């Protein structure tokens, strides 16, 4: 086996339904990588196509500072593996839980900077005529800290007529209602919520009354003082009218981000 023969497995850092993720050192280049090892879905089936799109997307989103680099992907003999860049600072999710336990969140300067960087990662993706569809703190990773979008498992072409939904906590309603005219804006919606989490909000709701309020374009309580301008940027990012949310390009050129 190539995984065993080419890498030294250091530690498990991720455990899913389908997969697992390991910190490993490539024996030949001495260098450390994150490798997701997951079940090989039956050749030529809906689930296979899902896994292949991930490999396809990683393979074209490899020039970017705000997307995790892909090094390789292979299959053996009942598993599928992808070898990506390892991010020494771990995930945005874990930084936010640590933050939450200590009552010390991302400051406004840090939140702008997270939004700008991830916004740059999205701009890129959208310019590759793709969309990510599952932006959330556990799919953002950290390496001046660099934030990098990871987990392209939901990535699809911008004008897809069929879509798998990302996490409901971060899901725009128009997508829930199978309206796929402005998918790039689904990522914009999720980015804002991600940044809301970064600011120290309570865990986001999955369903029920509070799930809908936000989808009306109402921000969750943020336990700290943010400038009105920045709060406005945030609000417009979760606007019920996806056309009213700024593209990623608008996002990174926004004055509040200069
Ligand atoms: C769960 N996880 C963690 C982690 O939580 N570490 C503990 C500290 O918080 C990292 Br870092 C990480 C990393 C990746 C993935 C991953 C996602 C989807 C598909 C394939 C992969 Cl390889 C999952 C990852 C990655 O690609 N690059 C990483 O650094
Ligand atoms: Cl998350």
């Amino acid at each position: 086996s190539r995984y065993t023969t080419e890498f030294h497995e250091l530690e498990k850092i991720g455990s899913g339904e389908f997969g697992s993720v390991f910190k490993c050192v490539k024996r030949l280049d001495g260098c450390i990588y994150a490798i997701k090892r997951s079940k090989k879905p039956l050749a030529g089936s809906v689930d296979e196509q899902n896994a292949l799109r991930e490999v396809y997307a990683h393979a074209v989103l490899g020039q970017h500072s705000h997307v995790v680099r892909y090094f390789s992907a292979w299959a053996e003999d009942d598993h599928m593996l992808i070898q990506n860049e390892y991010c020494n600072g771990g995930s945005l999710a874990d930084a936010i839980s640590e933050n939450y336990r200590i009552m010390s969140y991302f400051k406004e300067a840090e939140l702008k900077d997270l939004l700008l960087q991830v916004g740059r990662g999205l701009r890129y993706i959208h310019s590759m005529s793709l969309v990510h569809m599952d932006i959330k703190p556990s799919n953002i990773f950290i390496s001046k800290v660099m934030f990098k979008i990871g987990d392209l498992g939901h990535v699809t072409r911008i004008s897809s007529p069929q879509v798998e939904e990302g996490d409901s906590r971060f899901l725009a309603n128009e997508v829930l209602q199978e309206n796929y005219t402005h998918l790039p804006k689904a990522d914009i919606f999720a980015l804002a919520l991600t940044v809301v989490c970064a600011a120290g909000a309570e865990p986001l709701p999955r369903n029920g009354d509070q799930w809908h309020e936000i989808r009306q374009g109402r921000l969750p309580r943020i336990p700290q003082v943010l400038s009105q301008e920045f709060t406005e940027l945030l609000k417009v990012m979760i606007h019920p009218d996806p056309e009213r949310r700024p593209s990623a390009m608008a996002l990174v050129k926004h004055s509040v981000l200069l």
